[PDB]
DNA sequence: TCAAGTAAGCAGTCCGCG
DNA sequence: GCGGACTGCTTAC
C-alpha cells in the first residue's frame, strides 16, 4: 500500500515521524530536515517560483531548521518579506506525502483510558500526584482489548481481586452489569504494589504506544496525573517514557487558586473526547460528567453506588473496578454513534496536519491552502501582525411581535462560501475597488452598477472573473463533500419517518430487519416489504436509520463548520490571509442578498395575490426569510382542504412551483447586477408551518429577533409523521434553564401552537400547583463560572458581583474546613438556587458544580431554604409572560366582566 | 508567529427617583 | 419598584 504518517514533531533541528510503511508496519524515523523559504528577487531572474501575486521569488535551501528561523528573523530586522511555509512540520508532511493520503484506520492505534485514585483529602491534584493510582483501564483499538490494572494493596486499604463473573451479573442480582459484548475482551492484571503496576503499565505502553490518545478529561486529569505520579516515584526521565521520543512539555500555565497542569507528549496526538464533543457535537450541555453525557447520548442509566467515591474502593472494590471499565467503554459507545475520531482522521489527513490540529480551523486551512499553492509552484505570503478591528456581520430583520398562523421559510444553501465562490473572493483575485453607494441603494436596484468588467461586492471590492482563486477552489471541494453527506443525512431522516408510520400498523410475525442502506431513499419494493414487518423488526430499523442520520449529521455539519471557518478566519489576525476587505465583502454581500430577496419576494407575492404594499416577509436572519402564508391559504379557503396534510401539500407545491422560480429569477438579476463570476445563491424551502386543521392553535409566534416558535409539518422535504416544534432562542433552548422548566415551557408552547389558549391555561394551572414537588436539581438554574476570584474577598461578594458568582462564594463559605466537599472549578458550570431571606447561609443564593448532587453536608438545609416562589417566577413565569404577551394570549384568566354560577 | 466571525436577547448590578 | 448603562452569558446565524 501507499505510506501514511501517524505523528510528527519538531525537536530542535529534528523532525521525528511515526508512520505506517508500504507493508502496513508501524515505523519511526528521525530526519534532519532541510527546509526552504523564499525572497522576492528582480524580474530579471530565471525562476519557476512566484508568489501568489505573480511576483518573482528565489529559493533559499537551509542546512537545518534552526538556520531557517534565524534567517526569518534577520529578514524582519531588515524589513523584507520572508516567504514560504514557516511551520516546518507542515512543509515536511507536504514534501513527504505528495499525494492524496488514503489512510487505513485499522493500523492506527487508538487508545482510550481512565484512571482511579482514592483520595480521602479532597480532589486529587494532578500537579502534585500525591496519591496512589489504584486502577487503570486502557483499551487498545488494534488489540480490541481492555487492559485492566488493579491495585490490591495500598495504604488506603487492602482488597481482594476483582471478579469477572460478578462483573457480568445483572445489578439486580448483585452484579455490576459490565455489558456482555465486552466481557470476553477484558484482560485483568492485579498487583500487590503500585510500583510494579506502574512499571508494568509503562512496559505495556512501550509495546502498544498510542498514536491517538483519548478518554474523558484525559487532558486535564488522567495524563497529567499519571505523568506526575510516575515522576514522583521513579523520577522524571522514567515519566518521559510516556512519550515515544522521550520529550515532554510542562506547561503550565497554573495558576491560582491554586494550580493546574497540561503535559504535552511529543509523538502522541491527544484528542480529549470532551473537547471533540464540545467542538463537533453542537449541543450545549448543562454539565460534562461522563454520566450526564452517556445518559444524554446513549439513554443508559446513571452509574449508581452508595457512599462517596473516596470510600468506594474500600466499601466495594468490586464495583469500583467495574465502574472503571465501564467508563472507558462508555466513551467507546459515544464515539460509535458520533464518529468524531473518524472525522478527526478524515480532516487531519485531508489537510496534511497533525491530527490534534483539527481543533484549529486556522491551522487546518493554512495547510490546505499551502498544499494547494505548493502544487502550482507558488509561494505563500509571510504571516504579518495586525491590530484587532471589529467589523460588520449579518443583517437581522426586526419582526413585529405577533402570532403568525401559517408560515413558510426559505434559507440559502451554504451562504458565506457560496458567496466566496459566486464573487470569487481570494487574496490573489483582488482586482481593484469601486466607489460605494449606501447599501439601501443596491438593495433597491437604484445605485449605479459597480462594474462592467469585474465581480463585485457592495463593500466596494472587485475581483477577477477569469482566474480562479485558491480559496474558492479549495472551499468548493470541501463544500461538495458537505453536500454529499447532507443528502445521506436527509435520506436517512425521510427513511426514518417511513418506519415510524409503519409502526402504527404492526403486524404480528417473527422476522429479521431488512438489509438496506439508509443513506438512500427506500425503494418502493423496500417500502412494500416494510409495511409487513413486526414491531421488533421495525424498531431495529428505526434505530439503525437514526444512527445513519447521526453519522450523516456529524460528517456534514462539521464540514460546514470548516468552510464557514474559512470565511470567519479572514477576520482573524492570526490567519496568514487575514483581510477585512475580503471578510466584509462576504458579510456585506450577505446583507444585500437577504434584503434584496426580501423585496423581490414581497413583489412577487403581492402580484400573484393581486394585493398592494403588504408585507409577506415577516422575519429574516442573515440568509433566511420567513413568509406569511395566510393570504395564500385564504385566497382559497377554508374550507377547503380535507386535512392538514392537504394544505401542507398545497404550500409545498406553491413553493416548489411558483416561489422557487421567482426567487431564482430574483437572484439571477442580482448576479448580473454585481457582475459575478457564477450564480450560486440557491434558496431552498425550509419549514412549512401552521396549526392542525380544525384546531384552535396559533401555529407560530415571534417575540423579537432570534426568538420564535413554529409548529412544523415538513422540513426541507421531510414530511413528519407527527408535528415537530421548531423553537429558536426561547428559554426552552438555553442550557441555563432548569431541565424541568425547559420541559414545561416546551409543553406550554406545544399547547399554544397546536391547541390554543384554553389548553395553555389548563396546563399552566397544573404546573403551578405541582412546581414544589419537583426534584431540586431539575428546577435549578445553570451557569458557567468565569473570572471568579475577581469578585472576592473574603470571601464575600465584591462590587458588581454576578448572581451565580455570588452563589459560589456562598458555597465556598459553607464548605470551608471540610476537606471532603467537592470544589467549584473556574470556567466550569454550576447549578444555582435562590435562598429565602433569613437562611443560615447568610446570602440570597447558593451554587455547586453541575451534574452532581450537592454535598450531604449542606444538602438538607438547602432544600429547606430554597425559594420556590422566586424560582417559579424568575425561570418560568417571566419567560412565559413573554411568549404569551407576544402572541396575544393569556396564561391565566382574566376577570371576564361576568361572572355567574 | 500556538489563535473562525458578528448580531443581539435577557438576567442581573448599580444608580436615579420628593 | 421601573428604566437606563453597564457586565456576563448564551443563543442564532
Ligand atoms: O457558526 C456559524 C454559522 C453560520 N455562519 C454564517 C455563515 C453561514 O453561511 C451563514 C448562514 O447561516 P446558516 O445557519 O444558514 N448556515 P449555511 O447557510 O452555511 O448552511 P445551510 O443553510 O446550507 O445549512 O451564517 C457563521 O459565520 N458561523
Ligand atoms: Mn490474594
Ligand atoms: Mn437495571
Ligand atoms: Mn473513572
Ligand atoms: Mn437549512
Ligand atoms: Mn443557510
Ligand atoms: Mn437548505
Ligand atoms: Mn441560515
Amino acid at each position: 500500500m501507499k505510506e501514511f504518517y501517524l505523528t510528527v514533531e519538531q525537536i530542535g533541528d529534528s523532525i521525528f515521524e511515526r508512520y505506517i510503511d508500504s507493508n502496513g508496519r508501524e515505523r519511526t524515523r528521525e530526519v534532519e530536515y532541510k527546509p526552504s523559504l523564499f525572497a522576492h528577487c528582480p524580474e530579471s531572474q530565471a525562476t519557476k517560483y512566484f508568489d501568489i501575486y505573480g511576483k518573482p521569488c528565489t529559493r533559499k535551501l537551509f542546512a537545518n531548521m534552526r538556520d531557517a528561523s534565524q534567517w526569518i528573523k534577520r529578514m524582519e530586522d531588515i524589513g523584507l518579506e520572508a516567504l514560504g511555509m514557516d511551520d516546518f512540520k507542515l512543509a515536511y508532511l507536504s514534501d513527504t506525502y505528495n499525494y492524496e493520503i488514503k489512510y487505513d484506520h485499522t493500523k492506527i492505534r487508538v487508545a482510550n483510558f481512565d484512571i482511579e485514585v482514592t483520595s480521602p483529602d479532597g480532589f486529587p491534584e494532578p500537579s502534585q500526584a500525591k496519591h496512589p493510582i489504584d486502577a487503570i483501564t486502557h483499551y487498545d483499538s488494534i488489540d480490541d482489548r481492555f487492559y485492566v490494572f488493579d491495585l490490591l494493596n495500598s495504604p488506603y486499604g487492602n482488597v481482594e481481586e476483582w471478579s469477572i463473573e460478578i462483573a457480568a451479573k445483572l445489578q439486580e442480582q448483585g452484579g455490576d452489569e459490565v455489558p456482555s459484548e465486552i466481557i470476553d475482551k477484558i484482560i485483568y492484571m492485579p498487583f500487590d504494589n503500585e510500583k510494579e503496576l506502574l512499571m508494568e503499565y509503562l512496559n505495556f505502553w512501550q509495546q502498544k504506544t498510542p498514536v491517538i490518545l483519548t478518554g474523558w478529561n484525559v487532558e486535564s486529569f488522567a495524563i497529567p496525573y499519571v505523568y506526575n505520579r510516575i515522576k514522583n516515584i521513579f523520577g522524571e526521565s522514567t515519566a518521559k517514557r510516556l512519550s515515544p521520543h522521550r520529550k515532554t512539555r510542562v506547561k503550565v500555565i497554573e495558576n491560582m487558586y491554586g494550580s493546574r497542569e497540561i503535559i504535552t507528549l511529543f509523538g502522541i496526538s491527544v484528542l480529549d473526547y470532551i473537547d471533540l464533543y464540545k467542538k463537533f457535537s453542537f449541543t450545549n450541555q448543562p454539565s460534562y460528567s461522563l454520566d450526564y453525557i452517556s445518559e444524554f447520548e446513549l439513554n443508559v442509566g446513571k452509574l449508581k453506588y452508595d457512599g462517596p467515591i473516596s470510600k468506594l474502593r474500600e466499601s466495594n472494590h468490586q464495583r469500583y473496578i467495574s465502574y472503571n471499565i465501564i467508563a472507558v467503554y462508555r466513551v467507546l459507545q459515544i464515539d460509535a454513534k458520533r464518529q468524531f475520531i473518524n472525522l478527526s482522521l478524515d480532516m487531519g489527513y485531508y489537510a496534511k496536519i497533525q491530527i490534534q490540529s483539527v481543533f484549529s480551523p486556522i491551522k487546518t486551512w493554512d495547510a490546505i491552502i499551502f498544499n494547494s499553492l505548493k502544487e502550482q509552484n507558488k509561494v505563500i505570503p509571510q504571516g504579518r501582525s495586525h491590530p484587532v478591528q471589529p467589523y460588520p456581520g449579518a443583517f437581522v430583520k426586526e419582526p413585529i411581535p405577533n402570532r403568525y398562523k401559517y408560515v413558510m421559510s426559505f434559507d440559502l444553501t451554504s451562504l458565506y462560501p457560496s458567496i466566496i465562490r459566486q464573487v470569487n473572493i481570494s487574496p490573489e483575485t483582488i482586482a481593484g475597488t469601486f466607489k460605494v453607494a449606501p447599501l439601501h441603494d443596491y438593495i433597491n436596484a437604484v445605485a449605479e452598477r459597480p462594474s462592467d468588467v469585474y465581480s463585485c461586492s457592495p463593500n466596494g471590492m472587485m475581483y477577477y472573473k477569469d482566474r480562479d482563486g485558491v480559496v474558492p477552489t479549495e472551499i468548493t471541494k470541501v463544500f461538495n463533500q458537505r453536500k454529499e453527506h447532507k443528502g445521506y443525512m436527509l435520506a436517512a431522516q425521510r427513511n426514518g419517518e417511513i418506519i415510524k408510520e409503519a409502526l402504527h400498523n404492526p403486524n404480528l410475525s417473527v422476522d429479521e430487519p431488512l438489509d438496506v442502506d439508509y443513506r438512500f431513499d427506500f425503494s418502493d419494493e423496500i417500502k412494500e416489504k416494510i409495511k409487513k414487518l413486526s414491531a421488533k423488526s421495525l424498531n431495529e430499523m428505526l434505530f439503525r436509520a437514526q444512527r445513519t442520520e447521526v453519522a450523516g449529521m456529524t460528517a456534514q455539519i462539521n464540514r460546514k463548520a470548516l468552510i464557514n471557518g474559512l470565511a470567519g478566519a479572514l477576520g482573524n489576525v492570526w490567519f496568514r490571509y487575514y483581510d477585512l476587505r475580503n471578510a466584509t465583502a462576504i458579510t456585506t454581500f450577505g446583507q444585500m442578498a437577504l434584503q434584496w430577496i426580501e423585496r423581490k419576494v414581497n413583489e412577487y407575492l403581492n402580484e400573484v395575490c393581486g394585493t398592494e404594499g403588504e408585507a409577506f416577509v415577516l422575519y429574516g436572519d442573515t440568509d433566511s426569510i420567513y413568509v406569511s402564508a395566510d393570504k395564500i391559504i385564504d385566497k382559497v379557503g377554508e374550507s377547503k382542504f380535507r386535512d392538514t396534510n392537504h394544505w401542507v401539500d398545497f404550500l409545498d407545491k406553491f413553493a416548489r412551483e411558483r416561489m422557487e422560480p421567482a426567487i431564482d429569477r430574483g437572484f439571477r438579476e442580482m448576479c448580473e447586477y454585481m457582475n459575478n463570476k457564477q450564480h450560486l445563491m440557491f434558496m431552498d424551502r425550509e419549514a412549512i408551518a401552521g396549526p392542525p386543521l380544525g384546531s384552535k392553535g396559533i401555529g407560530g409566534f415571534w417575540t423579537g429577533k432570534k426568538r420564535y416558535a413554529l409548529n412544523v409539518w415538513d422540513m426541507e422535504g421531510t414530511r413528519y409523521a407527527e408535528p415537530k416544534l421548531k423553537i429558536m432562542g426561547l428559554e426552552t433552548q438555553k442550557s441555563s434553564t432548569p431541565k424541568a422548566v425547559q420541559k414545561a415551557l416546551k409543553e406550554c408552547i406545544r399547547r399554544m401552537l397546536q391547541e390554543g389558549e384554553e389548553s395553555l391555561q389548563e396546563y399552566f394551572k397544573e404546573f403551578e400547583k405541582e412546581f414544589r414537588q419537583l426534584n431540586y436539581i431539575s428546577i435549578a438554574s445553570v451557569s458557567s463560572a468565569n473570572n471568579i476570584a475577581k469578585y472576592d474577598v473574603g470571601g464575600f461578594p465584591g462590587p458588581k458581583c454576578p448572581f451565580h458568582i455570588r452563589g459560589i462564594l456562598t458555597y465556598n463559605r459553607a464548605i470551608k474546613g471540610n476537606i471532603d466537599a467537592p470544589q467549584v472549578v473556574e470556567g466550569e458550570k454550576v447549578y444555582v438556587l435562590p435562598l429565602r431571606e433569613g437562611n443560615p447561609f447568610g446570602d440570597k443564593c447558593i451554587a455547586w458544580p453541575s451534574g452532581t448532587e450537592i454535598t450531604d453536608l449542606i444538602k438538607d438545609d438547602v432544600l429547606h431554604w430554597m425559594d420556590y416562589t422566586v424560582l417559579l417566577e424568575k425561570t418560568f413565569i417571566k419567560p412565559l409572560e413573554g411568549f404569551t404577551s407576544a402572541a396575544k394570549l393569556d396564561y391565566e384568566k382574566k376577570a371576564s366582566l361576568f361572572d355567574m354560577f
